[PDB]
């Protein structure tokens, strides 16, 4: 099915363990069993989101960065970029806290009552054609647990503070 | 006319009330009911102008980051991606500053007399092609009234000090 | 030849000046005269290379994501995310210090003689194509004089430390 | 082969050396000479990875939208937003150690032996395509050794902190 | 307001009635009610793939190429390309094939059992006279029935040979 | 200065009066006169739109291959690539039909009044024989007539059939 | 699980034996069992490349386009397109001729010698009757063997003049 | 070394000689040099450009549509896809007539006297029969001499009874 499977797999778990040495090792590997670059940098952007997330908001550009390269460059210095967002993500501050909350959100829209729109919450419009937030029912629902690191420290202190 | 209005409207009031899981969940609301991912990254990039504006200017880049994970990637860790961008964009300081600004110089613009450019501003060119700052008129007027929110304190400060 | 001539330069002045309101102004102007909103954003990446530089180097992201928005969204939207970036870059840090080291640096390459490359400079190579630094006539050339605005105070302090 | 090798490589040099004058005066050399300004764009992504690496991170950006400069507004504008870059990347804190640890990878995941994925470092998937961390032999390997500089401080102390 | 969606019906109707004029008219009304071109460009290539198909593949290039123009050139010349494509929709061969095509077949994988994959179809095939691309319960099933219209002509043509 | 812009008419009367030569000529001047060719490149694409039309819808195509040449190759393969587009579009059937068909349509929008959609072509259709693609003040108006060169030769033999 | 790749497998041999009725019900399974539409673009591009090769060079162009309407319009206009483009593939003429001649001159060019380039194909000729391509070694060597079907009728026509 | 650019130079004359089963020994001895494939690509672009120009002006498209598989999809697909376009342009019809006549233009540009843009071909039109498009020094001059291949076989058809 996908023969690089445990290969990612090593990858994914030395960039989520802050491991960066064993990260590349990884990343080498990929490419010495004949890997390409971009599947690795499209689970690059997937590590971004399930394991930085707001911790560093900007991994995602990073990663996005790295592809550019790859695209305008090329190959071998487009390994190059990607190898330099792997340590990047491998040291950036960890959390699935934006991951776990969608989930949660997307699984409660399948499950749950599909409850009108407060009218209180309705139209509010933008641009774009042409020139208690919760249903009473889940009044109070968290889905989001910013941690302590990196820029989830703010975050955290400011829904706290607002809470 | 557009089945997802009013669900589009609660996220949206969500995002603009500093609220990351109701529009979390409005968000999911939207996809369970067979909403496009890129129909809320459209409305996203509007949130970012209309509400977040100058007290983060990073905003923008972290909704069409997301956007480019879709493209990329696809629409699964596109749809992870524009959960993050929706929490960042709900925790960011808020300001309709620039919003507000360019509405009111648009509709000045479209009433008032059309009015020479004074000829102390003429003749300002850039390298494109080849290689009192108002009408007397309209001295000392004031569209853009930055909040003390982000960088919009700084901002403030800086113009301010310059009036 | 440019219809819009005037009302730009009288942009770009009011931008150069730090003067917002007054560049939302004329940029509004533009817009009701039946300009376009990208001759503008053309524009606006022009000043951010002259006029802003190495004081503030994200003002060219700014610029181009505000041009994103544009093309992803469409003309209402991206006339507002526009109008954002005139703010940004009006209140920047301004510098045209990169501008007038790079059109030195021009001029004196197209009128001083071909001088060799110095040999102790030569084979530098990149992974591109497959996986005093000065000639001696000219040793202590200076171009780049960074102001003490923005990103450039450190700059300066930099290059003068190490000169 | 390449009519403009030794003055990509005095300006590479340039770049390397923190000599901003130096790299203006042989990106103007390049340019008089009939050289194309993405020839040299193209090897400043190089540079980017190579010398900058993640001592500053965002250098990358700056490279990648002095292009899209180019591409959207022309060859003149493009030029100078060129020649930011170059004056961004020969002040920019510099680290070689991205670039080395990567190349040391490469070259073990070539000449060792294949060794397995260990059983606990299997099964870490990503959302992609549907909705010790070296191996025992290599146990305590360490490619990369980050710098004193810019970005690669906090980094240093990060990973030596959790060695 | 819901005058405006009755706009972008008419323009619908008459495009897929293959009423160029007609067509031109209601999108120079939605441009005169502060409609959003883009917002038209995106509904173009819906009509694209709904009434025009594989009559002629080419059509959905056509419409990309109006969003480039619009993209790249800017706003005006933009309205101007995506009425050229609004001309050439109208006036194109229609199908509307490969559209109920699609749908037929989604709605017999949400409503029928998910029938194994045939052995001889599975990435490992194993021990099943193998020449079905159908599960036994769907043998003979036809979703898409080309019209005899632009391109459909020759595909119905050899359609009809293969069975 | 003014004379630069006279270099540009003059590109432009010779694509339009089909005299490839001429056109070399002019684009050779204004590249001489430090003339940007991405200018240029924007105007071909207006020339496609106002003097080719729908006589040849690949010339949009073949303009917008040159300007992609230009962004991803560089400056020197992008001037060549843009003197091909000259030369296709000067050789190509020339007609100003959709052009003028869509400034006739807004001419009309913006002066007749704001007629109401018939009730047949309305989002929710109401109670009305419903044939109309027009309001019954505009019926049987034509905006669009097709050549006798090129593609048009096609549509106008089609459109004749309906009417 | 495996399940799912095997799906994958039933629709690239669908496609492959030109069966656009299966190809659209395995695609529609994919869509169903939560696999992402983009995975699926993906696969098409190599297909593209694979099975239908020069006996349709536009095969890459549908599938591209309809990569992009996935990413400017969003995930279920992209869904629409890319079945387009799956049927798009399953009626073209077949042709694996491009893709096992890259791969015989690949394994030739790992295999034998790394024969030298004859003179007179030097970057610098050198003195050698240079009529050869091939090193003598490998004269007359062929990879390439068009079928007759599609465009590779009129390719195979002209290479058997040429020899 | 210099022995790469050899490679290049063989696979440019064999692509040129209409040679493609040499053309893709010459591609697979690049690639197992470590040769980039994208510096492959943009020399593609240039031979695009120089040997095939309007003799099949779709050349670029091929071109560029094997860059974009590479760039979305990866470095192996990519490296099939530009071994798709080789073939393509070593069987395509053979031209330089665009190649020759814009260096032919350049030429008189920058050898001959600035001559006045005609007045009727001016942006404001002054007092001169104005059927002229070369000044009158450069009266019937001809850079361009389509071939008798490919589109220009009808090109020159056409060129001929304008004269």
């Amino acid at each position: 099915g996908d023969r690089f499977y445990d290969l990612i797999s090593a990858l994914h778990k030395s960039v989520r363990g802050s491991a960066p040495d064993a990260a590349l090792y990884w990343y080498a590997r990929i490419l010495t069993a004949g890997g390409d670059p971009l599947y690795v940098a499209r689970r690059l952007l997937a590590i971004a989101s399930e394991d930085v997330g707001n911790a560093d908001p900007r991994a995602m550009q990073v990663a996005l960065a790295a592809w550019d390269c790859f695209t305008r460059v090329g190959a071998y210095e487009g390994e190059r970029a990607i190898a330099q967002a792997i340590i990047y993500l491998s040291v950036a501050p960890k959390s699935n806290a934006v991951y776990t909350a969608f989930n949660t959100a997307k699984q409660q829209a399948k499950d749950l009552p599909d409850y009108d729109v407060p009218p209180h919450l309705r139209n509010a419009p933008t641009n774009l054609m042409k020139e208690n937030y919760f249903p009473p029912e889940l009044k109070d629902t968290q889905y989001y647990f910013p941690t302590n690191r990196g820029m989830e420290i703010q975050i955290k202190e400011k829904l706290e503070r607002l809470r």
